[PDB]
Order: C-alpha cells, then sequence, then structure tokens
C-alpha cells in the first residue's frame, strides 16, 4: 500500500506467537503476517547493522527464490528497531538439529541435508552471489527436516568488528588459506566453507578442529593439512568434502560439479 515500497512490510500486518531465540543482531520471534501466514521477524538491534545498505541489498536478496533458501520477505524500516521477515523454519538451526541424538539419522538423511545445500549454493553461484559465512550454523530446518541455507551475505552488514576481520569472532575455522592469508574471497572461499559444512553433517554437529584454538587452526591449515573423514562418511563421501579443501583453490569444483558427485554417491550408496 500507499507508504510501502516492494521490499517492505507494514509492522502492522505481523502477530508475534513466540520467542524462537536471540542470534547475532538480537531476538527472533515466531509470527503470522495476515492472521495467516508463517513467518519468523528478526529484530535488529540498534547499532549491530549498516542498515540502509543492508536495506539497498534487501532489494536485490528479495529476487533470489529457490526451495532450498530460506526466502527473505521484506524489511520493517520505518522504525526503531527495523525488522527482518523471512520464511519460518520450524526445526530451528542445522547445528542444534545435527546435535539431537534422539534422530538417530541414516547416513542417507546426512546426505539429503548435503544435497539440499549443494542445491542453494549452486543457485547462488549462479547469480554470482557470494555466501560469505556458510555453515551448519547458518542453515535452517523446517517442519519436514528439508535444510535451507540462510542469512546469505549478510555479513557484510554486520558492524562488530571482532566478526569482520581474521578478529575473536571471525570464521576461522570454515575459512580457506587465502581468506586467512590475505582475505581473498571468492567462490572457491564458499566451495572449502561448503566442505567444512558437510564434516560438520558427518560429524553430527562437532565442532571442526574441536581440539584447537582458531590460532592453530589457521597454522594447521596454512601447513596444508585437513580435517579427516568423519565416521559416518563413506570412502566416496569424503572424497567430496575433501575436494573441496585443495589448496590451489581453481582446484576445487564448483557446486554444479559437488551437486553432481553427491547425486552420484546417492544412486550407488
Ligand atoms: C534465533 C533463531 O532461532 C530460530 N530461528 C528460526 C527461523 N526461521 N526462519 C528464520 O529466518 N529463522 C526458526 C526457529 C525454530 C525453532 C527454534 C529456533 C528458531
Amino acid at each position: 500500500g500507499l507508504g510501502y515500497g516492494s521490499w517492505e512490510i507494514d509492522p502492522k500486518d505481523l502477530t508475534f506467537l513466540k520467542e524462537l531465540g536471540t542470534g547475532q543482531f538480537g531476538v527472533v520471534k515466531y509470527g503470522k503476517w495476515r492472521g495467516q501466514y508463517d513467518v519468523a521477524i528478526k529484530m535488529i538491534k540498534e547499532g549491530s547493522m549498516s542498515e540502509d545498505e543492508f536495506i539497498e541489498e534487501a532489494k536485490v536478496m528479495m529476487n533470489l527464490s529457490h526451495e532450498k533458501l530460506v526466502q527473505l520477505y521484506g524489511v520493517c524500516t520505518k522504525q526503531r528497531p527495523i525488522f527482518i521477515i523471512t520464511e519460518y523454519m520450524a526445526n530451528g538451526c542445522l547445528l542444534n538439529y545435527l546435535r539431537e541424538m534422539r534422530h538417530r539419522f541414516q547416513t542417507q538423511q546426512l546426505l539429503e541435508m548435503c544435497k539440499d545445500v549443494c542445491e542453494a549454493m549452486e543457485y547462488l553461484e549462479s547469480k554470482q552471489f557470494l555466501h560469505r559465512d556458510l555453515a551448519a550454523r547458518n542453515c535452517l530446518v523446517n517442519d519436514q527436516g528439508v535444510v535451507k541455507v540462510s542469512d546469505f551475505g549478510l555479513s557484510r552488514y554486520v558492524l562488530d568488528d571482532e566478526y569482520t576481520s581474521s578478529g575473536s569472532k571471525f570464521p576461522v575455522r570454515w575459512s580457506p588459506p587465502e581468506v586467512l592469508m590475505y582475505s581473498k574471497f571468492s567462490s572457491k572461499s564458499d566451495i572449502w566453507a561448503f566442505g567444512v559444512l558437510m564434516w560438520e553433517i558427518y560429524s553430527l554437529g562437532k565442532m571442526p578442529y574441536e581440539r584447537f584454538t582458531n590460532s592453530e587452526t589457521a597454522e594447521h591449515i596454512a601447513q596444508g593439512l585437513r580435517l579427516y573423514r568423519p565416521h559416518l562418511a563413506s570412502e566416496k563421501v569424503y572424497t567430496i568434502m575433501y575436494s573441496c579443501w585443495h589448496e590451489k583453490a581453481d582446484e576445487r569444483p564448483t557446486f554444479k560439479i559437488l551437486l553432481s558427485n553427491i547425486l552420484d554417491v546417492m544412486d550407488e550408496e
């Protein structure tokens, strides 16, 4: 309506129903839009985000639509704090889901989770859109057990310097050598991170390099050493995740190639 662009949601259309948790930018809630449609509502803490830049980018993110990407519905802009409105994912973050041992996952389920993420990432790659912080903590799970990739590109708008530089909150354990050494981000740094995410999935949510500090991790990978095979990963699955960790970025696969490799293993195993 009148005072709203296509990227803007009227906060008066929201019904708040349950507090879901707290994240980077503060509280997240479950609610309904216009009485009917399930949404997640992120309340963005004052001073946490480069808001004008985020809002311009939200225009681009709205047009990223793939069934394995958590959809951005819009932003509530006229106000303090602003809200980000997204697709509700009832089973929450992938990391916590993996860590719940009651699920008793079969390896075919774990490979399906990898395939879900890979499809999302192949779509982002086709749009020349980098995630920049791919990890299990940034994937969500819906009520049907489908994994989707969330918060794609959002790290570009975080004002907390501890998060933004290789900083005490930087994702060292998901980063390739060229990122840690010289801040060279590319499609191939997303590929690296995807390999670590596969490792997280097959490790049922263990922390990568769990016995090392971030400084030790950086030293280990710069010296050419790697994560090794999770017990639940077959030789073929391990080969796929390991392929993401070539020292030379141009020898790493694309997401299209990874997807093909994952589908081959699904057929074989
Ligand atoms: C602090 C974030 O926590 C959570 N976020 C979402 C969520 N859905 N969509 C989205 O963008 N976030 C869904 C959840 C479901 C159960 C428990 C926690 C959840």
